[PDB]
């Protein structure tokens, strides 16, 4: 009945995530502390055990969704994944907040005692930010109105969930023990933080001019974030209080992309290597081709998500004639193959 | 069991004029089912799925490639539409009808979507792309088996392949300025589109309106640029299920011969292109022409053969009869 | 050889006036329906296109009249249903299977004679999809008719076990 440690869970994620050290510590410590809180259940000397949610921040295609999915594999309690862009303020045409709890029970097979001990994740949280700039009569619903509904959910209270797909029977489900991991790529947040921190100068002659912001520093700038910086973005102070912990994820570097195709077991290189291993054929991928693929990805400003297009576009012809081909034991791909000038060398 | 070369020939029998698209679907479907025969038991655990994205004009045979492929492969297949807040559960239950409410057999089925560009730029517009993201990656949806037990069956969405079909409008202008040349308005500046679509990339799709997260799930790309005029004639002659052969077979049991000269088929190509609808707007041209002939053919006696001329399509003349 | 397209148009002219083009279309589809069932799927042409009818016209144009006048001239039974009272999931309003039940009453429970029957529906616009305001009178009803039109078998209690009655051979208007 031994629970996993923060070091053990961190090593498990290293085999599926690359280039994110500070964020791994938060999820490991939070998930570790989560098991302890639910396990004790105000039975030990420690009475009224609190809760601490997590707020992930990082650019697009940085790996936020990856940590949420890979973590659920080793996680014992259930896990779900939703989006807040479709939520509405209790009555509009779009959606209801309790739909999140409905998807949670599907993973737990309608086990209330087991669902309360589960974990929940939210994606695209930046879309919830104030839209109208200190709103007017329009009564923003997609924005501010959504945060107010979540306030009680994140803190803890009973709710109502349809049993088998309704919209006259509702079951109560507490949420004080349920954890939430909100995350969404924020747009323009770097500008807001930079403008606030690095400026103490007027435009006139007498005012002194502070020399700062020499480099962009996207990774090091988000580290200096604070709740007041988010208020200018559009978030409410009450909502930020429900999410005390913060995590800053750095963008992807060129060399980082090479590691993603070699270190993790789910790398596409290992997938295609195993795709031909069943056929009794070997595969190879030289460094001359991997570094070039990273340049094509950054050139297209698509990131690691749009990386399969570069691989499948090259091996399209080879995969077509490979099944019919016989007496072929190994295939070698070169940098020229990625450009398309040459064809991958085949070993008979 | 099949091979890319074997499936290419079968597709060729019912489809023509699209050579590059055949190799794309062949290797894709081949490796897709390979993962089902052998899953995570090999060293390459958690083999990811490769979705497919078709790009071509309307009536360019986008639906036939998915529909005909489904017939060849003994697996279920349904047809979805981008018009149908989430409204994503209807697509799952729609597939179980053909599969007789089977979990494993349905999971290996394929699904097709039409008018995928209609949502690019609200819960029915851009809100649909965001919802599909999880569907095109893997999830489970409740589906009442038989309609009703008070229970539901779980059907993963990682094994089911998706083919997002559609026709992008104005995409040619986006790629021209980015790759070929910035022109169209100047004097020296240059004032088929198919060749341009081959050089398409995901970066151009972002300016079109699509979401990069949505495009990342579909690395495969297909270019059903256009259909040739002769191909239309071949479409009515090479496929065994051609409409020309249907009417020919319709009158065979009646004991009357039918004919279709080449000088009459070329006119149908002009009316088809004039409507900018492709092969879908073909029966309207045929059924509207043969309506007069079919109306009085049973009444007429001692007629063994019928000939349709080019003038007949226009309607100015009457189809020649043979006694 | 009871039906003649040249004669069927002459008979409708007695009871209907002002629609010459529409009368020609019905004579072709109606004649093609029985011409097909005379030799079912035995010809060389495989995957033959299904023959159905879609009447579209303004008010008082005679849509409902053609359905009634046709049945009188015709021998096979006829039914006149409506999409306004149809519901889904066995609700209190009505079920799609009721259309098959009424057909047998006209045919006196003759499956061989019922498969060659005609079907007519009015106010098809009512089942048109609408944005969410549950909506039972909509897409759900269309799905039942779609699987029913594409050809299937539906349970029918004989005389009020159940009987299976194919529908790929039954016409729909
Ligand atoms: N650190 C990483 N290591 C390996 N693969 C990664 C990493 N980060 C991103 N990826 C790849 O990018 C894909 C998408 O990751 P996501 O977590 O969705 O990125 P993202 O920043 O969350 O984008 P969003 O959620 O739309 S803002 C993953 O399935 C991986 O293939
Ligand atoms: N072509 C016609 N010739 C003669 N009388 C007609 C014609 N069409 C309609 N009528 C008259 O209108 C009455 C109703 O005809 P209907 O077929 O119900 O018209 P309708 O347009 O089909 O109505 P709906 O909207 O389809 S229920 C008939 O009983 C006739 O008196
Ligand atoms: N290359 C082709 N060969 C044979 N038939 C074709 C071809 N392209 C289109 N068709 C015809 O077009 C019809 C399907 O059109 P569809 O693909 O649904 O149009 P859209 O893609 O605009 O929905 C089929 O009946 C098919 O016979």
């Amino acid at each position: 009945s031994a629970l996993p440690t923060p070091h053990e869970i961190r090593n498990h994620l290293d085999d599926y995530v690359i280039g994110q050290e500070q964020a791994k510590k938060v999820l490991a410590v939070a998930v570790y502390n989560h098991y302890k809180r639910l396990r004790n259940g105000d039975t030990s000397n420690g009475v009224e055990l609190g809760k601490s949610n997590i707020l992930l921040i990082g650019p697009t295609g940085s790996g936020k969704t990856l940590l949420a999915e890979t973590l659920a594999r080793l996680l014992d309690v259930p896990f779900t994944m939703a989006d807040a862009t479709t939520l509405t303020e209790a009555g509009y045409v779009g959606e209801d907040v309790e739909n999140i709890i409905q998807k949670l029970l599907q993973k737990s097979d309608y086990d209330v005692q087991k669902a309360q001990r589960g974990i929940v994740y939210i994606d695209q949280i930046d879309k919830i930010s104030r839209k109208s700039d200190n709103p007017s009569i329009t009564r923003d619903v997609s924005g501010e109105g959504v945060q107010q509904a979540l306030l009680k959910l994140i803190e803890g209270t009973v709710a109502a969930v349809p049993p088998q797909g309704g919209r006259q029977e509702f079951l109560q489900v507490d949420t004080s023990k349920i954890l939430f991991i909100c995350g969404g790529a924020f747009a323009g947040l770097d500008k807001v933080i930079s403008h606030r921190v690095e400026t103490g100068s007027g435009i006139g002659f007498g005012a002194t001019v502070k020399a700062k912001s020499d480099k962009a520093s996207e990774g090091e700038l988000l580290a200096q974030v604070e709740p007041e910086d988010l208020i200018k973005f559009g978030l409410i102070p009450e909502f930020i209080g429900r999410l005390p912990v913060v995590a800053t994820l750095n963008e992807l570097s060129e060399e980082a992309l090479i590691q993603i195709l070699k270190e993790p077991k789910n790398a596409l290189t290992k997938q295609y290597q195993a795709l031909f291993n069943l056929e009794g054929v070997d595969l190879e991928f030289r460094d001359e081709a991997l570094d070039a693929i990273a340049k094509k990805a950054m050139a297209r400003k698509t990131g690691a998500r749009g990386l399969r297009s570069i691989v499948e576009a090259a091996l399209l012809d080879t995969m077509y004639d490979l099944p019919s081909m016989e007496d072929v034991e190994k295939v070698v791909i070169d940098e020229s193959v990625i450009d398309g000038q040459s064809e991958p060398l085949l070993i008979y």
